[PDB]
């Protein structure tokens, strides 16, 4: 399948080169995996989900998303036009507040809900986690990360925005999770991403359209925008039969375009995500 005209992002996982603009995918987009964003919500009336996103779980007065960034996120894993896996399921879990903060407490507990409420769905296809958050470093966190990738959850976290070493950050700093660092449309790593060696891989992260709350678009930047392409790209490979939650991670930075970005430090892995599609 083709997106013409997609967001660059979505272009640049399935080519070998930057400045593509055409998305190709197999069909399948993810059927039959499911997705768990937690975040601030996502707003799932959104016409962009078709049906395919609802909230699960909420810490908060309400389960909707105030803020946006939970249903950008969401929409780069699995929205029509902006999504990697096109026909993934999503599922809401709302961490963080309003206003785009949450506790590491708070975080942990929805990290432990995920792990139990896979057991209430249907994923045929296996179960990934995406987590655009974080904060500086905590064993706590970066324990309950583990122990959702142990329940068998592919999860993703973002590398964090600090134009710094990872290391210092959670649940960035967890070994066994995918640590995931932005690149640009040129690529170069992102400005403001960290790196490190903790990641794993770099996805699209600067400048990413993607679905908002109020029924919107927006372009945004950040690592949280580079890890939803991965959780996305790991639901379809795992929808082909490629990899599984537990090897997904290292399959993507197997298979991944490999020494095309610049601006990465000596010791930060040189791999950026990519799907392999031939037709
Ligand atoms: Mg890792
Ligand atoms: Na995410
Ligand atoms: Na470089």
């Amino acid at each position: 399948a083709a997106q013409t005209n997609a967001p660059w992002g979505l272009a640049r996982i399935s080519s070998t080169s930057p400045g593509t603009s055409t998305y190709y995918y197999d069909e399948s987009a993810g059927q039959g995996s499911c997705v768990y964003v937690i975040d601030t919500g996502i707003e799932a009336s959104h016409p962009e989900f078709e049906g395919r996103a609802q909230m699960v779980k909420t810490y908060y007065y309400s389960s909707r998303d105030g803020n946006g960034h939970g249903t950008h996120c969401a929409g780069t894993v699995g929205s029509r036009t902006y999504g990697v896996a096109k026909k993934t399921q999503l599922f809401g879990v709302k961490v963080l507040d309003d206003n785009g903060s949450g506790q590491y407490s708070t975080i942990i507990a929805g990290m432990d809900f995920v792990a139990s409420d896979k057991n209430n769905r249907n994923c045929p296809k296996g179960v990934v986690a995406s987590l655009s958050l974080g904060g500086g470093y905590s064993s706590s966190v970066n324990s309950a990360a583990a122990r959702l990738q142990s329940s068998g959850v592919m999860v993703a976290v973002a590398a964090g925005n600090n134009n710094a070493d990872a290391r210092n950050y959670s649940p960035a700093s967890e070994p066994s999770v995918c640590t995931v660092g932005a690149s640009d449309r040129y690529d170069r790593r992102s400005s403001f991403s960290n790196y490190g060696s903790v990641l794993d891989i770099f996805g699209p992260g600067t400048d990413i359209l993607s679905t908002w709350i109020g029924g919107s678009t927006r372009s945004i930047s950040g690592t949280s925008m580079a890890t939803p392409h991965v959780a996305g790209l790991a639901a379809y490979l795992m929808t082909l039969g490629k990899t599984t939650a537990a090897s997904a991670c290292r399959y993507i930075a197997d298979t991944a375009n490999k020494g095309d970005l610049s601006n990465i430090p000596f010791g930060t892995v040189n791999l950026l995500a990519y799907n392999n599609y031939q037709a």
